[PDB]
This record gives C-alpha cells, sequence and structure tokens, in this order.
C-alpha cells in the first residue's frame, strides 16, 4: 500500500506545484511543464521517508518539490530549447523558490538550517554545471565527475533538506547518502533515455558507449556500486525498509531496459564460455558456438561446433555449467 | 570624509563583494565584468542603509543585498536573452549569488525567518507583475505607472524591508520601505528615458509613449515631484535619515533636468 502513498504523494506535490504556478501567471503550457516532472515531483516522497509524522511528511514532501521544479526551471531557461516564455520560466522558477524557503523553514530543525545547506555546496554545484556544460566529458571517469554534481550534489542537498524539516530521528548522514546514490542511477537512466527521445550527444553517457569510449560492464558496476551504497544508506537505523524496492526498481530498469539499446548483442563483454575435458583434452566454448544441450541427472550434455560442419560434443556437471548455459536448457 | 566618500567606499566594497564570488564560482571575464558596470544597483544598498548605525554592520547587509540585487538583475538578463553572455554561466552566477546573500543576510537578522517571510510575502505580486509587464505593454502613464510598481517599487521595496530587518536597532521599518518604493519608481523611469537609446526599446517604454504623444511631459513632471516628496517624507519618520535628502534630489533633479528633454 506504500505505492498508493507514493502515488498520492505525487498528486499532492503535482498540485501544490501546478496551484502555485497558475496563481503566478504561468501559462497553460508552463503548468502542463511542471505537471509532467513526475521523477522530480515523486523524489520528495522517497526523501521524507524517515518522517514518521504524516502531516509534517506531507508539507515537507511538497515543499521540496517546488525547488526541485523551480531548479529544473532554472535549467530549462539556461537551455532555451523548451519552446516556453522565457519570462513566465524566470519568473515562475523564481516565485516558486521563494515559496519552498518560506515552507521549509517554517519546518526546520533550525532557522539557520536551510540557507545553511542551500549555500555549504553552492559553490561545487554551481561552478560544477558550469564545467559539466563547458567541458562535455569523454570517458567514464569524466561522466561520473560531472554527474556528480548536477546529479548527486544536487539531490544531496534536498536529502539533507528533508533531513533538517522532517522533525526527530532522521540519519541525516544517510537520507544523504542515499539521495546521491540514488541520484546518480536515475541521472544515468536519464541519460540513456535522452540520447533518442532528446538528441543528447556531447557528453552524454548513451553516445559514448556506442563510441566505444565507455564498456558496457563498467556502467554495470557503476550501477551495481549505486545501488549497494543506497542499499546500505536505507539500512542505517532507524531505517527505511520502504526504500528498498525503490532502489531495484531504478537500478533493474536501467539494467535490463534501457542498457541494451546501447550494447547490443552483449552487455557483459564477458562472452560466456563452458569447460571440459574431452577425448583426453582440455576445452572450452562459447555459449554461441553451442547448438543442443540436454540433462542427463546432474550432467549436462551437448553438441557444439568446432569449425564448419565439424560438429563438437561435451558433458559437464551442471555445477560447472556456466548460468548461460543452463538457459538454454530450459529454452530447449 | 563625506558622504559622498562614505558613498563611493560602499560602491566599491559592494562591487568587489560580487565579482569575488562571480570570480570564485566559474563566472567568465565577460561575465565578472558585466556584473562590475552594475553601478546604480551597486549603489542603491548603501542608501536602503543608511538607518544602520554600527557601520560594521552596515556594510555587511550592505553587501548582503548588493549580491541579491546583482543575482535577480541577471536573471533578468536571462529572460530577455539579449547581453551575449552565456545562458549557463548567467544562470549558475545568478543562483549562487542569491544562495550566497541568503545565507549572508540570514546570519545578521535579528529573526532569520523575517528574511524568507520578506521575500515570501509579495512574491506573487512582483513576479506576476514582470509577467503582465512584458504580456501586456503599457500605453498611457496610468499603466506604465502600475507595471513599474511591481518591477521597480516591489522589486527594491523587498531589499528596503529586508535592510531593516538585518539593520538591527530601532529602524522605522516602513518608512525604509516606502523610501525604496518611490526612489525606486524615480530610477526606473530614469532607465527608462536611458534605455530607449542605449537598448532600442518601444513597447511599454515610457519614453516612446512620451514622444508619440500618448504621455504628458507635465504628467512625468508631476509623478517625478510626486515621488520625491514620498521619499523626501519617507526619510523623516523617526529616527530619519537625513543622509538621503540630497541623495533624493540627486536622482530626481537628474530626470528633470538631462532626461526629460531629450524626450520633450
Amino acid at each position: 500500500d506504500d505505492d498508493d502513498k507514493m502515488l498520492a504523494a505525487e498528486a499532492a506535490n503535482r498540485d501544490h506545484v501546478t496551484r502555485c504556478v497558475a496563481q503566478t501567471g504561468g501559462s497553460p503550457d508552463l503548468v502542463a511543464h511542471t505537471a509532467a516532472l513526475r521523477l522530480y515531483l515523486r523524489v520528495p516522497h522517497f526523501l521524507t521517508e524517515w518522517t514518521t509524522d504524516p502531516d509534517r511528511r506531507a508539507a515537507v514532501s511538497r515543499a521540496l518539490a517546488l525547488d526541485i521544479v523551480s531548479m529544473k526551471l532554472l535549467d530549462d531557461l539556461m537551455d532555451d530549447d523548451t519552446g516556453l516564455d522565457r519570462v513566465e520560466l524566470a519568473c515562475v522558477c523564481l516565485r516558486l523558490h521563494l515559496r519552498a524557503l518560506h515552507e521549509l523553514e517554517s519546518l526546520a530543525r533550525d532557522p539557520k538550517a536551510v540557507t545553511d545547506i542551500l549555500e555549504q555546496d553552492a559553490v561545487h554545484l554551481c561552478g560544477g554545471q558550469i564545467r559539466t556544460k563547458r567541458s562535455r566529458a569523454t570517458n567514464l571517469r569524466e561522466w561520473r565527475a560531472h554527474a556528480s554534481t548536477y546529479g548527486s550534489t544536487f539531490l544531496g542537498r534536498y536529502g539533507a533538506l528533508a533531513a533538517a524539516c522532517g522533525g526527530e530521528g532522521q540519519p541525516a548522514d544517510s537520507v544523504r547518502e542515499f539521495a546521491e546514490a540514488f541520484a546518480m542511477t536515475i541521472t544515468m537512466a536519464d541519460d540513456l533515455t535522452d540520447y533518442d527521445r532528446n538528441g543528447e550527444r556531447d557528453g552524454n553517457l548513451a553516445h559514448l558507449m556506442r563510441t566505444g569510449a565507455v564498456a558496457g560492464q563498467d556502467v554495470v558496476d557503476l550501477l551495481e556500486e549505486l545501488r549497494g551504497r543506497a542499499l546500505a544508506a536505507v539500512a542505517a537505523p532507524p531505517g527505511a525498509p520502504g526504500l528498498v524496492p525503490v532502489v531495484h526498481l531504478y537500478t533493474d530498469d536501467v539494467l535490463v531496459r534501457l542498457l541494451p539499446r546501447h550494447l547490443g548483442e552483449a552487455g557483459a563483454g564477458a562472452m560466456a564460455t563452458v569447460k571440459f575435458k574431452y577425448k583426453g583434452e582440455e576445452k572450452e566454448v562459447d555459449i554461441s558456438k553451442i547448438k543442443k544441450v540436454w540433462r542427463v541427472g546432474k550432467m549436462i550434455s551437448f553438441t557444439y561446433d568446432e569449425g564448419g560442419g565439424k560438429t563438437g560434443r561435451g558433458a559437464v556437471s551442471e555445477k560447472d555449467a556456466p548460468k548461460e548455459l543452463l538457459q538454454m536448457l530450459e529454452k530447449q
């Protein structure tokens, strides 16, 4: 029923943002633009998951949504590619942000916590975005460094804010650790969706992958590093167990749906192989060379291609049977 | 060391505080320069802080205000998009100054919350105002003054209020604000009558309306006289900021003597 809480928070956040944008004078486009920011509107629910009081939780949640959207509008404004009225964007951006400050400050654990947090790393954030758009990334290392400011740092501030405004029992460092790890997962997903949906090439991860400058298996490890970082943060006491399915959901979506659109025939890059002894020999074969395979007890018997018509043959214990060879069993 | 010496040094200090900040966060040399050419916006916080007696607090409140006024001015440039400067730098430096200003103003305020109370209070009037201004352009003195009362008067009045809240001990908060709102309309008109030739501005532009007959010189003269009085009055509520009397006269007379003939 958390899926229901999650959808209801999203709708509350959404409504609170479109009213706000409407009353400030933003056109109906701009209003439809911000209600469309579904993940941005939903993330505040993830960040406030440690918040025991429901009333405080909804108030902090929508205040975060106001600021996150506002920042997204400022980014639209720097790119001049939405078509939207430059003016309405600048004004609606400012108006939402001021409401956010006012709302977050009314719930804070300290009168200076909000501004301290926004200031602490403002330079790393802003000069970071400038360097990101200036010098496009050309390898995983560069890419990850850029994404650590406009992705992780950007969301980590909100993380820190939800802890600052969410009353008692908020493990500050953890909420913030979750936000930074999760934001990078979400940032990769965005990058690999937008190669196509949007038209992005410079410094974009999908391109760097289609180009060779980045190896698939390295993207998989980053994603796995990010998933573990998020899982551990959510595990710190008192814990936000509810976030576990959320972390797996987004991580698995990148792995299973997005990556293949850019690697193709083999995500890993470690073409599976079967090792065995045949006719006194040592042998190893590529799962791609394997024709027929069947099971005899705990043995896996099979046929493969040695070159030309030449039909290869072998049998191994399933205990040494690569997971890939076993998939052809059930699939046969 | 007269009031002029105090003003010039306040201005130089606010400008340097602004450029260090723009530079440390990534601003390019063109952006840093742009930022320093904002003469009056860098000066104006000196006027707003005249009621503050402690000179250390006054210089601190003065530059914290400069950071935000410059910041808003950068967002303004980012919406018009006609300065030929990098939109990414404008948008990033814009946010950085604003965030630093909040942080500096809040650490100076009696009650930190008053900073966001003030900025939220009439955010809708200011922001919806700036949109309508550009949406529906002015055609007679009445409409022009209504628009200007938002991007000019409401815009500076918020800073008057912030300065009273950060200025501390005994400040007639309503009068500081009254002063800023009136003084703001006077300089907005000045700008409008200067920006016509320097920026190629027609629709809703007060100087354009003057040249086409939609607005009469005497009416403009009337408004300026009304604003001078409102400002002079505001600076005389107790305690008082007599220092601003010559300032109010300096900018009002400049509009009457140098700018109007350029149009009538």
